[PDB]
């Protein structure tokens, strides 16, 4: 009956505590989703174990094997009972797993090294000196791969065939690439992560332009899971009580470093 | 099998066409939700009839009779098969009807007559010369009635006992009150409606401060309805294809009058 929670090491949702090596179990972790997990478990009356997704991915269906990877896969194949992470609600995922209503609203955005002469996706698409990419799997990459909108289709055509690869394995790698590329690399990632990093030292990045879309993160469970109903009601209650807003402030701005 | 759609006359979601008196059926109406209804019906393969909610309300449980009114009530009592309108996803409603994932994101906001010395909810709560209210039923009024947050609790205590009443029957009445009160009345309504009105003549209102919360509108169906699954997938597809963003631009800004 201990609920197995799959999540991902993504700041500031789930991070290793500074003294994690001296701790064990759930206590090794801290962050927005660690706090959210505790709140959801309290309101739903369950005990849980936090586990970091084995392959470190969000979740996508492998085009060759048709097998789902990441957190989505752990739910699909019964390795975890629930996913509490910044997992984007998308059509392809909705078809295979259940999602609570959004606990956070967001959109794809552009991260640049301060001073980079870019203000929008259109700007990126109309030039070649500044390379740009996305996480190598997940909703952002899929957004571009499937887009039929002129600007985005043009961006995908460039990104997919760009060499060396413009895609990264983790958000942290994308941020590092922006910071080390002297303005010659821009990273496409969710506004939530972008806004967080903008308030972290060395305070050398900036979110520019409006978001490309409007979507949300949902707490996921295996399709048909009896846990889904209570979890969804918990998310709505937590949002209405102002807890979710308090948590974003706690992990994004209260201790901002810039 | 013709699907009965309940909706509400709320600009720019559903409005009477200028020549409505010479037309009949669905063709009498136009707006964001009229377009959305057509798209959803197309993707789900159903024919429908648009009907305007009899009591003109969004939906709340009468504390005396325990009977649900508005669009929520029409779904609860089987008078309509689906609601396609700016119906806010809330905990109390989620418990009695089904909701698709959000088709629009929004939050409670403040509408003022241009020049009014108010920039936030806190400002409103710390003064008495400028009266303020909400729709007389629905998620915004409930937000304040149930709030345990200092500023909002203080605002509710004032609003509920204010005489004459600071509540209005329709969004249009709230807007008119702001426009005719010479800056002595501020209206609390959803950002979506606020942003729309700001671009309508006489261009004398303004949205001020940040939103008080973050939530969304969902397409609703009776609890357990077989129509829910397809409708939800349709909303996600329409959002991912960029249609929803196109529709907001079409009805909010493309023909803005300011
Ligand atoms: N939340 C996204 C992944 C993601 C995180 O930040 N930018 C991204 O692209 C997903 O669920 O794939
Ligand atoms: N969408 C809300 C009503 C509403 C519309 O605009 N401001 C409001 O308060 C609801 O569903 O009650």
């Amino acid at each position: 009956k201990t609920v197995v929670v799959t999540t991902i090491l993504e700041s500031p949702y789930v991070m290793m505590k500074k003294n994690h090596e001296m701790l064990e179990g759930n206590e090794r972790y801290e962050g927005y989703c660690v706090d959210l997990a505790a709140e959801i478990a309290k309101h739903c009356g369950f005990k849980y174990k936090l586990t970091i997704v084995g392959d470190g991915k969000y979740g996508a269906r492998d085009a060759d094997t048709k097998i789902w990877n990441g957190m989505v896969g752990e739910l699909v194949y019964g390795k975890a009972d629930i996913a509490i992470a910044p997992l984007t609600i998308t059509l392809v995922r909705e078809e295979v797993i259940d999602f609570s209503k959004p606990f956070m609203s967001l959109g794809i955005s552009i991260m640049i090294k301060k001073g980079t002469p870019i203000e929008s996706a259109e700007d990126l698409s109309k030039q070649t000196e500044i390379a740009y990419g996305t996480l190598d799997s997940g909703s952002t990459k899929e957004f571009f791969r499937r887009s039929k909108i002129a600007v985005f289709d043009k961006m995908w055509t460039y990104m997919r065939s760009a060499e060396p690869s413009v895609f990264v394995r983790t958000t942290a790698e994308g941020v590092a690439r922006v910071r080390k590329s002297k303005g010659k690399y821009a990273y496409l990632l969710e506004s939530t992560m972008n806004e967080y990093i903008e308030q972290r030292k060395p305070c050398d990045t900036m979110k520019v332009g409006g978001n490309l879309d409007s979507k949300g993160y949902g707490i996921a469970t295996p399709k048909g899971s009896s846990l889904g109903n209570a979890v969804n009601l918990a998310v709505l209650k937590l949002n209405e009580q102002g807890l979710l807003d308090k948590l974003k402030n706690k992990w994004w701005y209260d201790k901002g470093e810039c």
